[PDB]
């Protein structure tokens, strides 16, 4: 259990012991066998440091390149570079969860990968070690991305080795330096339109817990990708769906606004042209509320959010799902001859509106606003309401209790003392209670209490907010842009096959193996003049 | 903001006057009560005996709590960080205003600039 | 279009061969004619780097005094400063 497999080899490593690996490798010990143990795994209710499971993962992880490639060419016992542990993590995948996106461990990490990969081109090159993907399904790459290891994915996105052998690896290729301008090509491998996990997905698809998932979009690669799909058909598509939103809305404004006042529903349809574009109108906006339902149960049938999570990252999912809810028991009211079908029609038009706030996120300077909205509403004032619920609640009973033998309900002390903490109440003083006294001093203190101290509270982290979410305009509004993006690649699937996402499929080398490969790829061309 | 605001208000205005046709009498009255509401200037009664009242005032509160507590102080909070960015740089902004002003008046009258004497020698 | 005018002269220019340049225009190359390109022009809509389309510009602009010096005073084929390109962009304006 906690000490399975481990043996003195692990120990001579971890202490940096050039000649204990290389007795122990000697003596046939066989570095296939993997260790595992409580310790090594990635549990939060244990202490513990993972290194993966296979021993060569342990000396690649703690710092010995010389070891590592004396285990690989042990010709008495080699260690296999292609193992695969239960728990899911490879010897590139290991290196690539240890990292921890320091500058440091940057350069360390990036260099043992790089020295590692060429001496697994050196020993096989009939096989491409990257690709397989591991116990989770999600290769290096992926996991690079989904974790938030920025410093692990920059290099592998411009993996580019200037040896004229490892030409086939390279992710970047220099096809010329005519100017400050450095023409590129990038291998887009499993970027867009791959598998399960591909890196945009895992990039934006991701839970937010994520540290740095604004940053990744920094890429050099990832930023021309996501602009050239946005310009080529994304943007006219979006525009297309907003202005039929659009549209749909005002046929749903004027249908609801015409609706019969006569009689319960349903309403016999009346001879009259009047009546045909009020009842193609109803239809329509039934259609819409349907197609919406089904959209919300895709979205979260295909992302499965976890309930913890669920408003954070699907805000404006949820507000179209209510949305269509709401009309959908308007529509079942109104075919049991029951007249409250009005009430709940009437939540979903004026949320049909406000909703239209969340295409403003589809432009770079108004999209700051809808995100604003979403923050103001889910961290300030929903955790702020329990902090104003026991004063209203303690001043209302006390007021009514005061009083007994407009504050004669509960009810109504309670909105007369919600109406003086927005500024909104009258002091009179004018009819003559018992404990008059007592009373006014209980209504000054609610007032210097709520109106002068709770609500400047509420407002002055409201401005924080809106301050701290103000100035990343940029980042903010480029990965709702990504979002998007993704979102209507994925809905229609045509889109897709006709997006032409890539630049080009062509084969640019010959691998070793003696056959070329055609590999997808797209110019990126940056300017850096400076450094001549 | 006036893009932002104007959904809110059309949206609520209009499910107002839909949720009571059986003062919010027209869309035009039900839009000016409403913009007084978002800015702290309007009166919530609940007086009159409306159908669905519970329906009624629940838009009111969240309409109230919506625009004149979260939008309106969200604009006020824009518009002190323009002031705060804008008044750091008085130099700046007003040699600029100087220089165009110099510049308009010496090209307004030819003769000002014949007499300008603008060159030392 | 793309590649109208431009010669082994410019390339030499912008990789630092202090040599070759001497050689070309030792040649008799005439630096007089300028090279123009869609690279080469200030368009936002196509990417590409502006340095003007005389070749003594493009040699002054790439960080290189002594060579344009002598190609100013090349007996051979001096180069005139004061050439003003069809874009609208002269040496000191490049
Ligand atoms: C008709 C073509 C409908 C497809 C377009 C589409 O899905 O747009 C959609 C509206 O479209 C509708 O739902 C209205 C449907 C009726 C419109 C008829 C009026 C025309 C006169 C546009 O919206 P969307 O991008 O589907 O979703 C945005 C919000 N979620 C669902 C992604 C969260
Ligand atoms: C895209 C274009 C969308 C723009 C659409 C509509 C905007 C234009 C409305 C002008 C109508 C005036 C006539 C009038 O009031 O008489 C009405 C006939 O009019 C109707 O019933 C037509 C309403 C159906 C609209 C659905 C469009 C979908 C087509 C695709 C009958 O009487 P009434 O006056 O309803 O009764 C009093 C009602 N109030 C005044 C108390 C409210
Ligand atoms: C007025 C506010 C109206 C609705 C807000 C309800 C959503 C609040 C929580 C969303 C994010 C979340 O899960 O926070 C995490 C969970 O915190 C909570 O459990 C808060 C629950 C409050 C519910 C009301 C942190
Ligand atoms: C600062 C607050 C100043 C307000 C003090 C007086 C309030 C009005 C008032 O005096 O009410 C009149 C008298 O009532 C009183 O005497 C009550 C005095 C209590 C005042 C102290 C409140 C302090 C609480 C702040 C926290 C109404 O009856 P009448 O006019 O005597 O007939
Ligand atoms: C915090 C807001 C506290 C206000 C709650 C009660 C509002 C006034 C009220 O109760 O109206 C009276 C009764 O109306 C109701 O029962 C409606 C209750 C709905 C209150 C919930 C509002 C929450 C919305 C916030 C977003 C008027 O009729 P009556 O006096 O029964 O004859
Ligand atoms: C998150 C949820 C369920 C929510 C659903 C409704 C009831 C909502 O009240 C809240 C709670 C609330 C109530 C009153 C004041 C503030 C907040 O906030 C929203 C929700 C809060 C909004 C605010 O409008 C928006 O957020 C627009 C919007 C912003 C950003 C987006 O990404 C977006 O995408 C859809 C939409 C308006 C209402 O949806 C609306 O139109 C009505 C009548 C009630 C508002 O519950």
């Amino acid at each position: 259990s906690y000490y399975k497999g481990q043996t003195a080899l692990h120990i001579a490593i971890e202490r940096r012991n050039m000649t204990l690996v290389t007795l122990l490798v000697e003596n046939g010990a066989d570095v296939q066998a993997a260790a595992n143990g409580d310790f090594f795994k990635k549990t939060k209710g244990r202490p513990g440091f993972y290194f993966g499971e296979l021993p060569l993962s342990l000396a690649a992880c703690t710092n010995q390149l010389a070891i590592v490639k004396f285990l690989l060419q042990n010709s008495w016992q080699p260690a296999d570079i292609s193992a695969r542990d239960s728990v899911g993590n490879t010897v590139l995948h290991a290196l690539v969860e240890v990292a921890d996106n320091t500058v440091d461990n940057t350069k360390f990490v990036t260099s043992m990968y790089n020295e590692i990969l060429i001496l697994g081109a050196k020993l096989h090159p009939t096989l491409k070690l990257e690709e397989i993907t591991n116990r989770k399904g999600l290769t290096p790459l992926a996991l690079a991305a989904s974790s938030g290891k920025i410093g692990v994915l920059a290099y592998i996105l411009q993996r580019e080795i200037h040896e004229p052998e490892c030409r086939h690896l390279s992710r970047k290729f220099t096809e010329w330096a005519y100017g400050p301008v450095h023409s590129s090509l990038y291998d887009l491998s499993c970027i867009d339109t791959c598998e399960k996990n591909s890196v945009l997905e895992v990039i934006a698809y991701s839970s937010s817990e994520t540290p740095n998932r604004h940053d990744m979009l920094l890429v050099e690669p990832l930023n021309r990708l996501l602009q050239d799909k946005w310009d080529r058909f994304v943007k006219r598509i979006f525009y297309f769906n907003f202005f039929v939103y659009c549209l749909y809305m005002i046929i749903f404004t004027a249908a609801a606004y015409y609706r019969p006042v006569e009689g319960l529903p349903p309403y016999k349809l009346k001879n009259t042209v009047g009546d045909y574009f009020r009842v193609t109108g109803e239809i329509l906006s039934v259609s819409g509320g349907v197609y919406f339902f089904f959209r919300g149960i895709q979205y979260f049938l295909q992302r499965r959010p976890s309930l913890k999570s669920l408003f954070v990252d699907s805000y404006s999912e949820i507000l179209f799902f209510v949305q269509s809810l709401f009309m959908l028991v308007s529509v079942v009211l109104y075919f049991s001859q029951r007249k409250e079908y009005v009430a709940s029609m009437v939540f979903s038009l004026a949320m049909g509106w406000t909703n239209m706030l969340y295409y403003t996120r589809g432009f770079q300077q108004m999209g700051i606003y809808a995100v604003m909205i979403e923050k103001m509403i889910l961290r300030d004032l929903c955790r702020f309401m329990f902090v104003y619920l026991v004063f209203l609640f303690g001043f209302s009973t006390a007021v009514v209790t005061l009083i007994e033998d407009s504050y004669n309900s509960l009810y109504s002390t309670c909105l007369e003392l919600f109406k003086f903490t927005i500024g909104m109440g009258d002091l009179e003083f004018t009819e003559n209670y018992d404990f008059k006294a007592v009373f006014i001093i209980l209504l000054l203190a609610y007032v210097i209490l709520t109106y002068i101290l709770l609500l400047n509270m509420l407002i002055a982290l409201m401005g924080e907010t809106v301050n701290k979410i103000a100035q990343e305009s940029k980042n903010i509004w480029k990965l709702q842009r990504a979002i998007t993006i993704l979102d209507t690649e994925k809905s229609f699937l045509k889109c897709m096959r006709k997006a032409f996402r890539s630049g080009k499929l062509l084969q640019v080398g010959f691998t070793p193996d003696g056959k070329d490969d055609y590999r997808w790829c797209f110019r990126v061309d940056e300017v850096n003049w400076t450094t001549w």
